[PDB]
């Protein structure tokens, strides 16, 4: 364990998780366990966060900044948004390539932590499937 002046990273993650209500649906011991499982990591512009084809084994949540999807008809993502749950939702490969348009701070969640947190809250699992369906399709498939 490096850098331990006064759990500054853990404190920042607390406030970071506070920016996400999805994590608020988790109990106290769950949210605390999810916080100790999740880590805040910033991706520099041009840094690929997700690559189509690659298997998703972690989640991503934008805290500050915007992101751009790698495709012919991508979209602009902002803070308070989550992505890369479709894989952790089912296991399918990156539905599309994700690339941070600029330096944005996001949090990382373990696949095991995702299934454990989803097990804690059945609503969070439904919210994920809703986004997975929307992200996966919900327009074409239909
Ligand atoms: N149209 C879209 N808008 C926002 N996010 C998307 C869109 N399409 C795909 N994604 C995200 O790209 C991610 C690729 O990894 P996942 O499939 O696990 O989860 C996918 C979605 O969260």
């Amino acid at each position: 364990g490096s850098q331990e002046v006064r759990r500054g990273d853990f404190v920042r993650n607390w406030q970071l998780v506070a920016a996400v209500p999805l994590f608020q649906k988790l109990g106290p011991a769950v949210l605390v366990e999810i916080v100790r499982a999740l880590r805040a990591r910033t991706v520099p512009a041009g840094a690929v966060i997700c690559r189509i084809g690659e298997p998703g084994d972690r989640m991503f949540f934008v805290v500050e900044g915007s992101v751009s999807v790698a495709t012919p008809n991508p979209v602009e993502l902002g803070p308070g948004a989550f992505f890369g749950e479709m894989a952790l939702i089912s296991g399918e490969p990156r539905s599309a390539t994700v690339s941070a348009a600029t330096t944005v701070s996001l949090l990382s969640l373990h696949s095991a932590d995702f299934q454990m947190l989803c097990s804690s809250s059945p609503e969070i699992a439904e919210i994920f499937r809703k986004t997975a369906l929307e992200r996966r399709g919900a327009a074409a498939s239909a």
